[PDB]
């Protein structure tokens, strides 16, 4: 869907610029709440960056089998800003790699993923809306 | 959820039957289908039981992992009633080799990624009723 991508480009180009590289509401938190993952929670759980070491080899499905280790026990909506949070810190760790084309491949797999795993939770779970009213 | 035990332990018992050893409508469409994947689609997708190689040691995990590569491009109707299948092979191959304790366990491994990964993709489907409605 368009709308899932927009959220990943929006996400995505805020995490860069962060770094020095409509839906305005859903984007807003979305940008708060991966804000708020990266200060205080990233360090508490098990660091995908270290399990995915990416590369222009790396595979989508080697992308898709780190994601799902983050959801093996159910989806729920920290764990979708997590989701979005590790997109960005792949995103920065290889502009700094000088592997910028990557970033668009780390887009296509997130919005992709969403697409295919995500949206059923997400719409059965109130859709974005519901996700501004906790974490916006 | 209850619901989906149900279907469960119900499909189980019809397969480890047919082999020797309410909601009734949607338990008569999923017996139904796990029939036609048996007689007329396992053969035409990879053996799954050859990547467990189940065991009184084996982990949640590692049915988790292989159930993941079955729906690796995302839930339909086919996908679930593989899964289903594949359960009832497991515990058909459990029986088999003297370890029907292993049977209480499979169940329970279902239910679980049944409620933790497909439930919403079932609900925003049209629930079990839509299933029946194609394949019953
Ligand atoms: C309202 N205001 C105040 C605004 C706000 C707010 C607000 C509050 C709380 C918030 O987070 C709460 C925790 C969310 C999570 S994460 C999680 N697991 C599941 C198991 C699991 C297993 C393996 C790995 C991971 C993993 O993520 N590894 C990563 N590696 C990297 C590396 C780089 C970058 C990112 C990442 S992520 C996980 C993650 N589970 C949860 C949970 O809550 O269940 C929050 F984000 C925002
Ligand atoms: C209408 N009336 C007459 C009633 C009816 C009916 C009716 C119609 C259609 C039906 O299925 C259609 C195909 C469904 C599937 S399966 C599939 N892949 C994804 C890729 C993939 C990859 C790796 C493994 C598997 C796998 O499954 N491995 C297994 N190993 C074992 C071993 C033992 C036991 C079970 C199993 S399963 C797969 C399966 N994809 C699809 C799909 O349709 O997309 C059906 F079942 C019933």
């Amino acid at each position: 869907s368009q709308s899932n991508r927009e959220l990943v480009v929006d996400f995505l180009s805020y995490k860069l610029s962060q770094k020095g590289y409509g839906m305005a509401a859903v984007k807003q938190a979305l940008r708060e709440a991966g804000d708020e993952f990266e200060l205080r929670y990233r360090r508490a759980f098990s660091d995908l960056t270290s399990q995915l070491h990416i590369t222009p080899g790396t595979a989508y499905q080697s992308f898709e089998q780190v994601v799902n280790e983050l959801f093996r026990d159910g989806v729920n909506w920290g764990r979708i800003v997590a989701f979005f949070s590790f997109g960005g810190a792949l995103c920065v760790e290889s502009v700094d790699k000088k592997m910028q084309v990557l970033v668009s491949r780390i887009a296509a797999w997130m919005a992709t993923y969403l697409n295919d795993h995500l949206e059923p939770w997400i719409q059965e779970n109130g859709g974005w809306a519901t996700f501004v009213e906790l974490y916006g």
